[PDB]
């Protein structure tokens, strides 16, 4: 049990020999120059996001470019992720630009266009059509990060609601509204997005973070958005509200994996309710074998400050005890002070928490919840885990070409880095959100199609080795392929 | 598993109908009033905290009054802790009441007295007179919090040793110092604290967090200085460094709980490692079934604001994920301004944490680890809670005199409320820091001395139906005599 | 398990304190006397048989009064079973006492009465009247104890059969018959049986051991002929045919335990059959928690030879490793030359079998198949057992006046005594037919009704003590009752 | 577990597709011709036992040629086994050809072989000269299969032991002798072992059964006497005494395997204790994976009966329970009436034994016994075998050459049949004392090394497929290269 690994652990021990858990940096001005990217790469940042809530494609396109020179000059592979603007509600204009709502004041919200640049304190625009016959009386409506809460008293007309202001707070222009009982039923992806989807198909982007998915269906949209061309970038789904916590099932389903917006959830639901959200949601995905991402308010204190919260470094530790994959860092690397500093914290926070963490706990829980008969695949890399645990083996070889198997081996928690050699460099990228893989490029044209896959496992067991995982007289556990992995092996290190 | 577990919830399913875990709440200028007291308690208050490192016995007496009259106002237990100010180790004072540090500058840090009300910049007084025979050239001294950094050089005499100021930072008059490599060998209880124990048996308090805690050893020297009268005093030991850790379990064995002091912790070990630290002890107090205590900066951004942040939210949730007994509140009730709405919402962080807790994770493995042959008292105390989930029964009934079967059930966490009866007084307050537990008071005097059992016994179901927990057709696990009987009710 | 177990034995090490599997013995002309049933009782017994096929009511009256009177001169109780004659299918009388029935010969088989005094090898006389309505063409019959095989061939009437003689055999009057494919509907109890019940109802008899049972309506018979007077007299029903096996299942729910009957299953059913079919019975009882008993050809060639066979001793021991509660001897104590010595072997192989059953394979078997959540006391017997297991308790002590609770603590083996404290002397007695439990009795009327239970739970404790089960600073497990045991105690011996 | 197993069968299901379990057959009159073991093979039979108690080199070199004939026309492997007649211990002669003895009569055994010739019933010879040093006062003397008990009661002088005759028996000459409380100190391989042993090796026998062993040591003098040439013969120890069951653990180690010999078992012990030392034994070998053989009256009134006694069935089937791999028959196929009849039965036993066993039970008491870390072959066969359970494979391909990891992966008893396929004969044929294994033959000189495995595996395969084990679609474990690479195969 965890309980029983916790009374065997000192802090004084020395940490393990590998990193687990991944890390996501954010890109804006701080750190879109190959320098930075290069001082990013070697504080630990796994992959590049890419918010295009902000800036335009040349901006973005320079962020891609500017990635790959700087992965090329470390010789690493590094994922770049393109999350999505997505769908927005928001306040129109106002006529004087500002407009002090007061407690007890009585105001009316329209659906109609007309008051788009005429809005006061008494009447204004909100630019979801759909809002009236989506809200009822008794509802609520969050403005501005949910500043300004407003209450739904009546219908005064189809376009037209009349609300009490139940708190006093000045708002501007064009700010954010939150909808929290309700099932917003914005499309999926919006008219930039579907632009900004084939802009990063164009430009080879590996995964896409989805904004604001509430339904299976909009994983679907993602996907036709995505087109015949894109069918090999991996759809990780922000799950920001009640609707994608509730319809979570089908959306993993969907998907190639999950984001935990945290602060986006927080709007609506209580901060208490949140963190059990985010069990919930990583041990789904931790059980379906898909990448999960614990994102916003992260290390936020660091962006201007030169040391975090200590509950900011327990909010870190525990989202890797929750099984995370991946931890991802927001305005602390894109407009951050001190963006090497921040990433460096958060790989030294993930490797203290991944020294105390059981993964013995993970591997049985989740073979424990698999229905028998099992399917090759499946046999196979639990097996493998299993060998791992019994022999004490002290690493893993997978040969994946689509990295497929080396998420299903992954998946069990196996005690030990796992190496994935694979012939495509997009695997190389993509692998990069998942937890405790290494992958190694095997060059199929420079080398050779390696059929008898000799040179691609010694591939693997000399990168182990080279990492000093093991040497001469220790155990590595290998998986090959046909479609998936039916092969196993157990080597002893020359 | 809690991974199995997690995958049935739904945060829209209600929460339960008990808070197992205990909050500790200090008490200051914000609080000390009866009437504030009383808000204090209804908000979720179990336990008065008493921070002895400021105030007078006079002060800490309306305090001590005030809660009493709070809680019997109430007509509910409350327990009192006193919090001692512990051994300190302090910088001197300063020429001008300041000192500017400089990175790269060098300066002198001196054992002799002669410089207590005359340091510098250049050489100031520190008043632990062992300080250079247990620091090494390499060694660090923390100062203000560990704000200031020097690093030890060389000894340049005796007494005296040339530190390098590794940060640039001002210090002012008697500010305290850390040690964070060494063995600091400073007795366990100050003057200060011999007068502050002997009052506070005088006064009749439940418990002492006990400052500074560094061997197994130290915990006794705290029992003599409470001597005889204070012998069923509980003493609680901060756990402070890397000694606390270190030595941990032979200071559990000694023991009646551990307070995990997080701050102090961070003063001296890097915060990813405080947070294991935290996770270690709380399971070796778990597994010993001992209270532990999970305290220092639980929700302190709510000192001054109506809500705190989210990372302290969940800091909160985590510490009874650990398994801790109780949360604590410092500042947040001894001078915020907010003190029943902190309380109030570390209630409802724990009640919705406690929903996602699966409690059988916990039975499982502590019952996985005891060896066996097991004495009795251990197997009656697991095999009723086992008998809980094998029934479903929806409450447990103990009878303990000391709290010692109570305890010894709440060890092994069944999934259902634990009503304590007992015949004293001291043993309702006490369990006030044991999580999962009511206690229902007995007069024998008054009553009986009950020896059949059964005037206590339906005295627990009926607090039981009080409260919600049972109804008739349900089952009640009673537990009483240590313990070795075992009963397993259906509720009229 | 059983198989970890088997490695730490030793046959050198001496045998267990008690001796838990009990002995069953028929009596008969060797043993019907007061000094041979004593002998009996020193031996071993704990059960006297009484084989109503055999003798009459003042025969059996006998045997009643000399069990009685030898039980009192040992001071124990001896429990007395009545076993059935039951319903039989017999042939009629033959021309000249004797008919030589040959290979590949044709006979007729006639339910005509007409033909009971008159048979001959070419027609003769079956008496059960519905026999040519159960038999279908290609059915066998057999005659004298399954010797003469016949075949059906043909319907010659409603009454009549064509058969082949199958081999060559020579039968003699009144020999009994088997129908090995056929639901025999004949009654369940007969007329005779419907007297001997009542009989033994009179004279106070523990248990029934009822004949033939085939299905679960025939046990109601039993219970309805043994009448509202006879209501707490056990029904063990005898497995001896097809049909009794394949209704097991509602079988031992409606009776009160079970007999396996291997020889008189062996006469349609495969001997290797046989000995499934035993251990599924035994199985199915253990869970239950229904006394089972192992019966026939048990040390048979100790009948008339001082010593058994090898195959015969280890048949006895795999009852017990099978878990049977019993074992029984039937002709080996009734007619046998060595009563005294079959039934001190028999108790020899018992306890040597013992020693080497692990109890907690049955505990943690029976524990596993309970389903959650447990009525109480059923969590109360076997939280019991699992205490005793965990503070390696040496006794158990269980105050039950019916003897259900002592029955259901023993269901789950233990592996120490149980010493049940009962105020019934015919508690005493049944419970000599569950392994592992010693009885003691609690005169309430010499005593006082102890409510507070302080006086039986003393006298449990004394009895264990004074048979050196426990000794000061040892662990005894108490379990009491208001209806069943909810209550239980773990007490250090003084 | 085996009791929730046999809650869910039924007699009337249908018995599985393959007999796991080997009969051995010992080898006479009866069998002796090629149709009769023809006879004997159709009817079940994997091992020719050689009792070399009796019979001539010519005689059994008859035996051997006979053997390989009627396995080459048959198309299949048949092991040859050569049992040894072993040290023993006898009387000597009597004036006479007889003695009478009389209980409560006193006699005197001489160790003197002056009177090896002429005893009678108050003086006679015993052929152990060691007899008088490992006998004291109170041990029993057994005479004629334990038939005539003596017990010792004083040292007359340094050769001489004075008797009580504790029963009344008729004693003819060269009667054996058992000494039940003693430890034999006589030599491991007889003289006329000796040269049999050399016959064995030079006829290229596949097994020894090895008489009379007794310790660990007495392996090693038993494997010198095969030779070089005779190092990859299996020597299986016959268990006989009291010796060889307490030293059991270091024979284990030291042999190929076990005979648990109950009748000669059984002239020393009481036979109660011999049916506990058999699942002792058998127990002992399942863990090692070394091959077990239940031997001696199994079905011994089927001799000269059509049927066996129903003891004599049960005694069968729970050898089978027990986890013996084989089981024997003596003078039921040597010198009996009905020796197919006898093996076809067996056969039927065994069957219908195992359609009951839950082979799950065995493979997880076994794993749960496996120390961590284990070697990476008991990772790989104890991993292929759970993955025939959890994916319900209905096969495994085992390609081993010298039958190491056949034997391996037999020992975690998957519940589907094992196929080896191997380059040497001789494994073939030794694999026949190892349950649950079918043998293919791969000629390597004639088809060439096979290093991709391909061919054997297909070997392997296309052998289950003729069986009807597998079909299209089901799954099929196949383990390579001792053994470190493991393979789920969907059956094409
Ligand atoms: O003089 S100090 O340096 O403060 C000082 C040091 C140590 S030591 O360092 O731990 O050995 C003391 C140990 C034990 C003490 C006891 S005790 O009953 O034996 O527990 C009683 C008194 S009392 O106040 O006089 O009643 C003590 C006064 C002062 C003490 C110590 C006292
Ligand atoms: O003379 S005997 O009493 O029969 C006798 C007794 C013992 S002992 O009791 O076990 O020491 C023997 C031990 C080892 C022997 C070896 S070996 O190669 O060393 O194994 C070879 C021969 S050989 O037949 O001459 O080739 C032996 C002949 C006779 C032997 C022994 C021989
Ligand atoms: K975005
Ligand atoms: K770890
Ligand atoms: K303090
Ligand atoms: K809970
Ligand atoms: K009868
Ligand atoms: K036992
Ligand atoms: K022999
Ligand atoms: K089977």
């Amino acid at each position: 049990s965890q309980l029983a690994h916790n009374l065997t652990l000192s802090i004084f021990d020395p940490v393990a020999n590998y990193r687990a858990a991944r890390i996501i940096c954010t890109i804006g001005p701080s750190t879109q120059s190959v320098e930075a990217l290069k001082g990013l790469i070697q504080s630990g940042m796994s992959v590049a996001r890419m918010n295009f809530s902000h800036g335009s494609h040349e901006y973005h396109q320079t962020t891609i470019n500017n990635v790959r020179q700087a992965a090329a000059e470390l010789g690493v592979n590094i994922a770049i992720a393109l999350d999505t603007k997505g769908p927005e509600i928001r306040t129109g204009q106002f006529v004087g630009g500002d407009a002090v709502m007061e407690r007890g004041a009585t105001c009316y919200v329209t659906t109609d266009p007309a008051f788009a640049d005429k809005g006061t304190k008494d009447k204004f625009y909100i630019d979801y059509q759909n809002l009236s016959k989506v809200v009822r009386p008794g509802n609520y409506i969050y403005i501005d990060d949910g500043i300004l809460i407003l209450q739904v008293q009546s219908h005064e007309d189809e376009q037209t609601l009349e609300c009490t202001v139940t708190n006093s707070h000045t708002i501007s222009d064009r700010r954010g509204v939150n909808l929290p009982g309700c099932d917003v039923d914005l499309p999926a992806v919006s008219a930039k997005d579907r632009v900004d989807l084939q802009f990063g198909v164009e430009q080879g982007v590996d995964m896409i973070f989805a904004s604001f998915i509430r339904s299976a269906e909009q994983v679907g949209d993602v996907r036709k958005a995505l087109g015949p061309k894109g069918r090999d970038i991996m759809i990780i789904c922000k799950i920001e509200n009640h609707q994608g916590v509730q319809n979570i099932d089908s959306i993993i389903e969907e998907s190639d994996g999950i984001m935990v917006a945290r602060g986006d959830l927080g709007v609506e639901i209580p901060a208490e309710k949140v963190v059990v959200a985010q069990k919930i949601l990583i041990s789904k995905c931790n059980v379906a074998g898909k990448p999960v991402i614990c994102a916003t308010q992260m290390l936020e204190s660091m962006t201007y400050n030169p040391r975090p919260t200590r509950a900011e470094v327990s909010d870190v530790a525990n989202a890797v005890f929750n099984g995370a994959d991946c931890v991802m860092l927001s305005g602390e690397t894109a407009k951050g002070k001190y963006p090497n500093e921040v990433v460096q914290y958060m790989a030294r926070i993930c490797l203290e928490a991944q020294s105390a963490l059981n993964e013995y706990v993970f591997f049985n829980s989740i073979k424990k919840l698999q229905h028998i008969p099992m399917s090759a695949d499946e046999a196979v890399c639990s097996s493998a885990v299993n060998s791992v645990y019994e022999t004490k083996a002290k690493a893993m070889v997978v040969l994946s070409n689509t990295g497929r198997s080396a998420r299903l081996v992954a998946k069990y928690r196996p005690n030990c880095p796992i190496v994935c050699v694979t012939t495509r460099l997009q695997t190389c990228r993509q692998l990069n959100i998942t937890q405790g893989v290494e992958s190694v490029f095997f060059d199929a044209d420079k080398l050779g199609h390696d059929e008898g896959k000799e040179h691609r496992v010694a591939a693997g067991v000399e990168f182990a080795k080279s990492k000093g995982y093991v040497q001469t007289g220790d155990y590595c556990v290998v998986i090959h392929a046909k479609g998936y992995a039916n092969q196993t092996r157990i080597l002893l290190v020359e």
